[PDB]
């Protein structure tokens, strides 16, 4: 089986909040097997180097031509080849690897998690981002998610308003939910070290379980200092833009927790390298997302199932934000977790009609 | 006097809780003197590289043949020879050295502690592990041990349940006992650094005297960071698997207290090297155990009696967990301490009948 | 397919030099497929914690019972389970993983290298150890190996004689061979830092390509200092006794090259974690061996074929030292390299007659 | 057996060069056994805190009164007591411990080396200091010592003349002796780091085997820097004025070799602690001296016989410098080594007549 064609399709899907743009990859092999992958980001170029437009242009012009003709069953050789011709471009690489893994899983009749070694679990805990902006509404949404047993871990995005306004908001939510939920924050690099010093103390003293990426990745020393002084543990996300960054942060002691994202590392196998480095250093894990649809979510999930331990769970709730999907199989969210079947590949198939309807 | 025969016998003894497996060593010398030693571990291979089965196989096939014929009175030459042919195998080496020291003590008419230089005390404070799992039962067992004046220092094994569940358990016990007892914990490498950050703070703020091995030995930086930030002092145990590890941790500032175990270092003389290194660095001491019976307990005790100071006492309570013993002389636990006589060798003799009864 | 039986057989084979002891593992699965593995060391306990006797005792008593009944096709779950019940025991784990990988390769019809991701090459460069002790003989053996195009990279084991005697020996060999061969040394931890200082300079100034493990693993600082001052690069071998050690050495900058041994890490998949860590740090690779027969050699080789780059080649020449083998398929050494076929599993089958003949 | 009396006698003996002052200790025990020790220095207060006069005054007024009445057979308890009442005073402590060890050896019928664990050798290599000041004479004395097979390792004391004058002297001696002798230097803290930089390079490039204490102990950073840059290894001597200093230097990486002196550490047992620390760090050893007579030399020797390895030999040639002695048994210097018998204690007895003749 050889790789015959690779198609990168930009799809705009409507959300429950506005749209979300996905780059769906379809890799057709000579044995008739097709693999599907996903390369998705948030806000064009605001949360990464790659935009949907940039991802497609590079796949069509550089990445895809390098793979047509190669053995579809030798994923390592294919991905190493891409590293030799292309610096970075991890989101694009992630979609490509996800698709090759899907095709290979269907070919051998095994779930991607088994291709990656074997799963140690069948479900993953999923956190939920309370994003209404209104404290009263957030507490209400949280009480609801707990009621229907969908989520018991909540994430708050802060950093866009005055520090003291965001702190009041977060402390109020943890105060009202109490021990019934785990409350965490994500500052998305918005604070400088001088603002984080007091903010991390207040949050830590008021029961916040972890503080995700409080300051910018450019401030390495600041990350090391905050890792040693904050009452609540520091998780790195944006600081990891490659597997080598993970080693660097580990060697430096810049964070006690690493967020694992297939898009930021280069695919399901790449994310496992990063996880392995963290494991060898004793750094805790968390399954992150770039708000992918079901393809990217399942591609992430299949890798996370092989991990010994994910101390802080995951946030694979991307499909729950989309009103319409492009696959036929809806993901199973039940009892605070996402459940992954033992079907071949990623266990998903495209809905040709909805795909054609939402493809731009 | 030459070494003529060395026998390694696996013995399964019943406990008050299940069984405990010991490897009893018998070294017979040409002058008719016999020395007895012990090499014991907990849970097969779960708490160390050496299992009872592995210990015996290596003694019979490699270690013992190297000693038959050598002067029984030159312990240094014998132990150095073993280091030259065998990497690691500290538990096995510990049993062998204990036996040679016992034989040499009987030969010269001196207690092993005197062979090791001279004792500065005749008794050692002994801590007790509250292991029922039930908080109410633990407090009750603790009140009892205080009542009969057997123990006033208590150790709790945590880390197998959710962090917050274990913290509640430990804080409740310290709350109810108050200043009448010293309460300490042992996490047995079960937490990662991200979990330990908050856990060490809560424990330290609630009167826990020390936190033993909170995180894995693989996380060196984490140990150094926790040593600088935890309100309660950090004790290293599993991180020491040799005398050289002790130097490394001392040079790094990875712990302010070292647990001393003859099995983890290579014998009574080896444990003294580790203690000496700690002393030269200003690191506090604690007499640890691998739940040995009376032979291994006394072998440890004889070395600990020579120490200038053991700030945190010891936990030489192993014989109290066994319902049956293989020696004739029961250890004296009285007034919160273990008392060591001034009899030759380890001051113990085998009970041939019980030995034959429990030997597998 | 479930794991039904696991047999650990000690086999003594004759060498061209004396014997070599192997522990052959046979794992039988419920679908009729059998996987074979190997756990071998050099000199009993002289080059590691595990002896052939210790390896078998632990497999029979602890490791094997934990696997009987588990899915043979979920290697990750099986190996993670072993890490949970057994500390260390990497040689034993390496044999077990090699066997599971072999069985799984035969089951799916793929070579182990493909199970591990996909090979990027079909052959590996192989170095040869000149071990006659006589300089004149060594040069002769080297000229011969170059003549028949079997080896062009030579390794010298030094450290057992006076420093200046070993230096003369090594310099003479490089002097006479010139640019036709690559000459490297291995000191096997025999020098202390004070001896290595001058020795590394002389060797480096006289064309020796690399210096393998000059000083003991206990001297970490010394390794860091030698890594910064020696004219010839420093390779770590004995310092790596686990994947976590590799991270530590990388973070410390203790060596610019890592020797990769499946036995020291825990198996083919484990050695890949170590290699990944090195790659993320920019550390060069070398395929090492513990003088394994064809099973262990091929198990190592299949993992090394997936690596992007092995700057310093390999030393997979173990089968060339044995006069008799226990497999039917002889390895192909041709044109300075070892060639690996694309047959299922490790591509080897046992010779039942020679096995029964050499099994102790 | 209790300690009844301790006498500190100042004795002035004539040398082959001038006199050498010794402080002979005689400890009489209630069982009739007497132990002899020695506390000696060079040049009053020029090479240490303690002078012969200061040593005696402190023994008579503070140290001795603290021991009268204690068990003579519990050396550990006695020495620990002294550490509790007296800061430093290592030379004095060294004499006292040597005497207690001698008495205890005679009491049990064992050589001190056996009390310390057991010897691994019966002789020690001895270096010789060429001190005539004249290059031509030094070469001649060296050729002679090689001829009669007394010494093959030579030490040169430099630093009192202009750097370039001393360098010429040392290089000429190594040039003329060639590979027949090992040439080493001792700068006795005389250079500052700026002078040592070039001097260490010249010496290292011209075959000098090691450079002993080139700069002052006050310059720690300078020692660390020279340890990393000098072509020839750096040995610490004056930097060690206690066992704790040894740990500090080891942790810092200030030297690759440690000189072991009983007088600088506190006695035979104390020097073993220092040696153990070095061993755990991978630092090479050398048996040093303070130009002691036979009592102090043998007291040092008995401890050095227990050491696994002394890479750079010893310099126990003190008795060869004295024309008259105060003991009856002359030391055996033969075939480049000092030979130690297996007689009880230090194996020496006082010559009452010569003692009374040279006692001041
Ligand atoms: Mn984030
Ligand atoms: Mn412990
Ligand atoms: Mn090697
Ligand atoms: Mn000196």
């Amino acid at each position: 089986a050889l790789i015959e064609r690779i198609d990168a399709i930009i799809v705009d899907l409507p959300t429950i909040r506005q749209q979300q743009t996905l780059v769906v990859l379809r890799v057709r092999c000579s044995d008739g097997v097709e693999g599907i992958g996903e390369a998705t980001t948030v806000g064009g170029l605001a949360y990464g180097y790659e935009s949907p437009e940039g991802i497609k242009a590079n796949i069509d012009a550089h990445l895809a031509p390098a793979l047509i003709g190669l053995a579809a069953d030798n994923i390592n050789a294919a991905m190493l080849k891409l590293d030799k011709l292309a610096k970075g471009n991890t989101f694009a690489k992630s979609g490509i690897e996800s698709a090759l893994l899907d095709a290979q899983g269907k070919r051998l009749g095994l779930p991607v998690s088994e291709l990656l070694g074997g799963r140690v679990r069948d479900s993953l805990e999923v956190a939920w981002t309370l994003a209404s902006g209104d404290t009263a509404r957030d507490i209400a949404e949280a009480r609801h998610m707990l009621e229907i047993r969908r989520h018991r871990v909540f994430k708050l995005k802060i950093g866009a308003n005055p520090v003291e306004q965001d702190l009041k908001h977060v402390v109020t939510i943890k105060r009202e939910l109490g021990d019934s939920a785990s409350v965490r924050v994500d500052v998305n690099q918005y604070w400088d070290e001088s603002q984080a010093i007091r903010a991390c103390q207040v949050l830590g003293d008021n029961g916040i379980d972890l503080i995700e990426q409080p300051i910018s990745r450019i401030n390495r020393g600041g990350q090391v200092r905050l890792n040693q002084r904050t009452p609540a543990p520091i998780m790195a996300d944006e600081s990891i833009e490659s597997v080598e960054d993970a080693f660097s942060l580990a060697a430096d002691g810049a964070a006690s927790i690493f967020a694992l994202k297939i898009a930021k590392n280069g695919g399901p196998r790449a994310v496992l390298r990063t996880a392995q480095i963290a494991e060898a250093a004793g750094i805790g894990l968390y399954g992150g997302t770039m708000l992918e649809g079901s393809i990217g979510t399942l591609a992430s999930a299949h890798a996370f199932l092989t991990l010994r331990q994910l101390t802080w769970g995951t946030e694979l709730f991307g499909p729950l934000l989309l009103t319409e999907e492009i696959v036929n199989e809806p993901p199973q969210y039940r009892d605070f977790q996402l459940h992954i079947p033992r079907t071949p590949g990623l266990g998903l198939t495209l809905d040709e009609q909805r795909l054609a309807r939402f493809a731009r």
